[PDB]
């Protein structure tokens, strides 16, 4: 089994850093093939621009990013950074995303990865989205840290249920491309939590990774996310 | 004399998004509003949250915490000039319009970068000082979004779910959290699939709405509004 970890934190000693390393350690220990895209260390280009196609653009007078990258994929003309990430995803049976929550979503660097890597022809098609997505057969999993407490992330809480913010990512992106989505790993409020609680959150993540291949995916539906 | 900031995120001036931005500029300018546009792609705005965003001595130089460092940087007036210039535009604005195509049920990463880097602690919010006590209280925000998906795809029964589901992180999680009152979103569904005559109608509808934009009340930005 082959695992891609897409990681988006600036600081290796971070709680996010620890969770990534524990995933590398434990998956490597089981005998999985492990790859890590450390996006900040790669200085990954997040912007969707014409630099993402290498050669003459199909319509040079009026640039349409969606249309041009789809044609570029079919012609094998995408920038090498995109195509290298596409190779890693194509080979991967499981893709883990490790990141701190930025404005109820992924950090922009990781948003850029999503925007640029998962292009038409590679991740989806028409037809070929949701259960018919082109990355069907693969598993995705969001491992997210938050500043907000668990109690803030409830239906009655001030931020709403944590499942509300997962919708664009799990359904809108991952399910749309054909991933089956495993339950998210949410490590609430490591900054506020005690060191002993932090250790428990890391141990729980380690523990889960031991049996990750036997898990069932969630039913990625409106009903799951919104009750 | 009302002041409008348009944060615009499309690569191509002749785009449908471009047209909507220009019509907003034209119509708001015609009313006598002060109009400013942050064209993010033309500015080549840095989207990445890195240590380059602080120009000064870091509170903890051995272990970098972006949140903690940018908060201290704001108080010390030590943020990168691109951040502080956008902060000035927002501080002056009475209304901030965001114009963008929907990218993966959200904003394009360039615009996500603007949100991550501009709306830092001390400027946009504080602890306490968020949601109704946010530091940008008194201001209005409005999302003008285009989609590839049809209106019918963006319903509760539809395959993408209700459009209000994807607005939650943006309107509540970001804008409300900073103290903006949120005006109803402008959603221009599926311009690529629509006929030219339908496209013209969608632009004219946006123009028409902007004529009376100052008499509108904000939505109640609640869980109940988005999910009820
Ligand atoms: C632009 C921006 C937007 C944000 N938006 C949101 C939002 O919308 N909603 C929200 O809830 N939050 C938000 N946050 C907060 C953010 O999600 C948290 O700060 C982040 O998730 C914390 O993760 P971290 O890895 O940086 O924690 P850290 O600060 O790195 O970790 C906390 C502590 O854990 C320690 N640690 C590391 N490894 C271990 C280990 N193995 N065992 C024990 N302890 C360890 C660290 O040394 C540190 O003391 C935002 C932050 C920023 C900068
Ligand atoms: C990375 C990526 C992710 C995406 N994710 C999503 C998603 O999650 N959900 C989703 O629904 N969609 C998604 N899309 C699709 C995207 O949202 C649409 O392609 C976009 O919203 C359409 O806006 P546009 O301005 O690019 O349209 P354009 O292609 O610019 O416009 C369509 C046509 O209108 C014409 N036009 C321009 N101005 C006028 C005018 N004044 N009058 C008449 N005609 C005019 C143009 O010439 C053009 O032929 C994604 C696209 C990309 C590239
Ligand atoms: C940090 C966390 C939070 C907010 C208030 C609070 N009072 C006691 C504990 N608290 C924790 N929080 N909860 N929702 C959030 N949304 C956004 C952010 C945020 C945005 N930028 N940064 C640096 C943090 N922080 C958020
Ligand atoms: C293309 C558009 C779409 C797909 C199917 C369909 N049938 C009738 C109209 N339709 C419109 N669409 N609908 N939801 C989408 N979500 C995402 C994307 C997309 C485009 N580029 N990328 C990278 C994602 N496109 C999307
Ligand atoms: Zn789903
Ligand atoms: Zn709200």
């Amino acid at each position: 089994k082959k695992v891609l970890i897409v990681y988006a934190h600036q600081e290796p000693k971070s709680f996010n850093g620890s969770l990534k390393n524990v995933a590398v350690d434990e998956l490597s220990r089981q005998g999985c093939t492990v790859t890590v895209s450390d996006l900040y260390a790669m200085n990954l280009e997040p912007r969707a621009t014409d630099k993402d196609i290498t050669g003459t653009l199909s319509n040079p007078e009026v640039f349409n990013y969606g249309v041009e990258t789809h044609e570029a994929y079919k012609q094998r003309s995408l920038a090498s950074d995109i195509t290298d990430e596409q190779k890693k995803v194509r080979e991967a049976d499981l893709v883990i995303f490790q990141f701190p929550l930025y404005w109820f979503s992924v950090p922009a660097i990781l948003k850029g990865w999503m925007d640029r890597v998962l292009c038409q022809g590679f991740a989806f098609d028409i037809p070929g989205f949701y259960d018919s997505g082109l990355l069907q057969g693969k598993l995705a999993l969001l491992s997210v840290t938050t500043g907000g407490t668990a109690e803030m992330y409830t239906k009655t809480g001030v931020n709403g249920d944590s499942r509300y913010f997962l919708w664009p990512l799990q359904h809108g992106t991952l399910h749309f491309c054909g991933f089956k989505v495993l339950a998210p790993q949410i490590s609430f409020a490591p900054e506020i939590a005690s060191e002993e609680e932090r250790k428990g959150m890391v141990a729980a993540w380690s523990q889960r990774l031991q049996t990750i291949w036997k898990e069932e995916p969630i039913p990625c539906t409106a009903h799951w996310h919104f009750g």
